[PDB]
Formats: C-alpha cells, sequence, structure tokens
C-alpha cells in the first residue's frame, strides 16, 4: 500500500508510509513535508526507498525544489531513504549521534549532521532539539514556528496505543525526563505528530510520560 | 529476542518467535512441536530463517529427528522456514492451494503437499482440515490427539484480543462459516494454540465467530 500524503496545516503534509506485515497487519509510519514558498522539506524520510521515490515525486510533481530531509534518529523507518536523496544531491540531515549510529550499524548516513542540542533546518523554518534519550538514544523532535506543530517521532506515543513501541534500543528510565525537557521549552503546541499513529494535540506528551513512567516502574 | 521453546505437554512443545521493531514494538507468534518418541513434528515454522534453525538446533541437540513441517496457510508466520528445511531434506506440507500462492507470490514452496480437504501426518500424530477462507482464502487447522491439544493458528484469535488481525487477505464474509466445523469434530480438547497470543482452552473458539461479524457489519 503506497504513500499517502495530506496536507494538515498550510504548508505542512503528513506523510504515511504502509506495510502490510503478515502475521500482524497494517503498520503505518509518518513523516512530514514542510513548505517555505516552492522549498520543500522532508521531515523523516518514508520507510522505503521505493516509498521515498513516490514522496519525491509528489514534490516534482508539484514544481516543489527538495532543499534537504532531516530525521529523527537512526531507525530505519526514519532514514530508509536516505541513500536515495543521496544520490539525487538532495542534501540529508541528522545529529552528528545519529549520523555515528548509521556509520556503526554500516548504514548510508546523511551528507550533513549538526552537533548541537538545537539546529534549524530551512534557516529558522525548522528547529530542531535533542531533549535527552526515551525512544533511543539519539531521538531528537522537530518545532514548526509557524503551523505549531511538534512533530515527535517515536519519542512520543500518539492515543491509540498503550505501550512504549520497540525499547530494544531504549532509555525507558530516562524518557519521562526527555519528554519534561520538551515540555519546558514552552512550545505554543497546536499539534503533536507521533512517527506512528494518529496525530493529536499537546495532551500526547503526558499520555507518553504515563506509558515512560508505567513502564519504568 | 531469539526463539523460545517449551514445553506444554508430554511431547508437545510450544514454540514461539518475536518479530519486532515497529510503531508497536515485539509481537509473538506460535507454532508447535510435535514429538512421537524422538519423531518430530512441526506445526508452523518460526517467523525467520534464523529462528528456524535454532528451532532445529533445538531438535537435534535433544537427539529428536525432525520429520516434517506442516504450514497452516501460505503467511510468512506460519511459512518463513520453509526454504530453510527444504534444504536440510526435511520434507515441508502445506495445503496443494498453499503451495500455488506461495509459487504465485514467488515465495519458497512447500516439497510435499496434500490435495483435498483433509489429510493426517505422522500415523495419526496430526490430523489436518481445510474448513474454508477465513484468516485467509487457504488456512487450515492441526489436532492433537495424545496430548489432546489444538493448534488453531491465524483462522483463530486470541481471547486477550478482540480484534482480528489483517482482513484484506482475509474473507469474514467466509470466516464465520470457516469456524462453525472445529466444534463439531469433537475433539476433547485440553488446550488451544492461536497463531499468536497465550495459549488458551476451547473457550478460545466461540470468541472468533463474533469478532467476524464485527468486521461483516
Ligand atoms: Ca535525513
Ligand atoms: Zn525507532
Ligand atoms: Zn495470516
Amino acid at each position: 500500500k503506497p504513500l499517502e500524503v495530506i496536507k494538515i496545516e498550510d504548508g505542512v503534509y503528513l506523510h504515511t508510509s504502509f506495510k502490510n506485515i503478515e502475521g500482524y497487519g497494517l503498520v503505518d509510519s509518518n513523516g512530514l513535508v514542510v513548505l517555505d514558498n516552492n522549498q520543500a522539506y522532508i521531515i523523516d524520510t518514508p520507510w522505503s526507498e521505493e516509498d521515498t521515490k513516490l514522496l519525491l515525486s509528489w514534490a516534482t510533481d508539484r514544481g516543489y525544489q527538495v532543499m534537504a530531509s532531516i530525521s529523527t534518529h537512526s531507525h530505519e523507518d526514519r532514514t530508509a531513504g536516505i541513500k536515495l536523496l543521496n544520490s539525487k544531491s538532495i542534501p540529508t540531515y541528522t545529529s552528528e549521534l545519529t549520523k555515528k549510529l548509521l556509520a556503526r550499524e554500516g548504514k548510508p548516513v546523511p551528507t550533513h549532521y549538526f552537533k548541537d542540542d538545537e539546529f534549524t533546518l530551512g534557516n529558522g523554518l525548522i528547529e530542531l532539539y535533542y531533549p535527552g534519550a526515551g525512544h533511543t538514544e539519539d531521538n531528537i523532535v522537530a518545532w514548526l514556528p509557524k503551523s505549531k506543530i511538534l512533530f515527535g517521532g517515536c519519542l512520543v506515543r500518539s492515543h491509540e496505543y498503550e505501550g512504549l513501541g520497540y525499547v530494544g534500543d531504549a532509555s525507558i528510565s530516562s524518557w519521562a525526563d526527555s519528554i519534561k525537557n520538551i515540555v519546558s521549552k514552552k512550545y505554543p503546541i497546536q499539534m503533536v505528530v507521533p512517527g506512528h499513529g494518529k496525530v493529536g494535540s499537546s495532551d500526547i506528551l503526558d499520555h507518553t510520560i504515563d506509558l515512560a513512567e508505567s513502564a519504568s516502574n
């Protein structure tokens, strides 16, 4: 089931990738395309090279110039399209840690990376922040000042999950602290976009804190 | 986690393998190892070829001889190990339809197949039967009389669930009538094994019928 792209705010589109996993069923994966006039920025690649191809087609069929992607942590559902973007000379970004994690796992690396706990993509359009470990040791979040959207990636859990998801790379006892660090930014959050599941409100943060503290206990 | 095998009756061992990551996390999937003396029959392979190897190694380290496997539908959670067993000259069985389906999606095929709605494996150790399309167009069930244990695969759910999993390759249209047949066999059921989740009892079945209206309505 191929890639779906839908407008969720002015200049912000939710892109959703799917798999049919035999034995489980339908799973989805979210990222964003953020536009700045005709420039397009990808927050997380679709889950596969093929769906990453469809996302670029989506952009070029609309005449958008894809300027860069940013991936929120090293897992395959965040980075599967980095290699294809690299072959198209489209700058790809992760944090330094995510990049070095990919490199260690023998995966394609972004051509660019950022060193501090905060960075910007699109010259202020996208604010990135590392709040601490949770879902992974390297997970970062993206704040969109204009649309008032926090892309939480997998550090956040949508309202239809009651588990933290895959925790083999997780720091469960760190996670709730890391969400509080996001809370401390006092972002005027209108919408939180999780890496999987439905978009919700700032409520998603509290729901994630509950999940983490309960798992940590 | 790697493979888990645990005795659930005399000469029967529930084997559980685990598929990872997703937005969901760990999911289990069950098959059985059935022993007649030192002769072992596998009902459903593990979910990867790596976990299949371990199930075999598990078998061989105990000086059991693996006689055959049977997969209960074409799905990878039922059939992923078929490639491996073939390479060990261990007979692999499915229904004739399941083999053609496997062939049809270009997947490894069993070396053996039965053609009618029923077939028995291992001098009465296992009876197989095709009750109709449900979970998939091709799913079958297996029954053990000595250990009084039913393996239902994904044609049945697990009380710990109220859903059904993927229903696109399915026929909820057919499902309900694909499962008013198993109780009529009048197996003395001590134990019922779904393809996913906790081992249950003969309370496990009826369940699946009302779940198959939920989507048929
Ligand atoms: Ca990237
Ligand atoms: Zn992840
Ligand atoms: Zn199935």
